């Protein structure tokens, strides 16, 4: 696999420490849609509205199996640790007009 999952499921947005790296997420966009990271980095996602949204990657992309995260409801967040160089794509779930993508290097 080419990513790890800190927390299957989503959690509260005030544990993410100022200075992480963040995605936001409102008014129906990721904010950051083009991320560029580190090999380790963890990015974590927040919700920032109430229309739950998720990050999804297709099969192939971080592994064998599709990695479709939890939806997230406002103020909740999700993240995922990068462990290989490469770009993967990802959207939202019940919004694929919803596009971004991580380039980890
Ligand atoms: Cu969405
Ligand atoms: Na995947
Ligand atoms: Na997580």
């Amino acid at each position: 696999d080419k990513a790890t999952i800190p927390s299957e499921s989503p959690f509260a947005a005030a544990e993410v420490a100022d200075g992480a790296i963040v995605v936001d997420i409102a008014k129906m966009k990721y904010e950051t849609p083009e991320l560029h990271v580190k090999v380790g980095d963890t990015v974590t996602w927040i919700n920032r509205e109430a229309m739950p949204h998720n990050v999804h990657f297709v099969a192939g992309v971080l592994g064998e199996a599709a990695l479709k995260g939890p939806m997230m409801k406002k103020e909740q967040a999700y993240s995922l640790t990068f462990t290989e160089a490469g770009t993967y794509d990802y959207h939202c779930t019940p919004h694929g007009f919803m596009r971004g993508k991580v380039v980890v290097e």
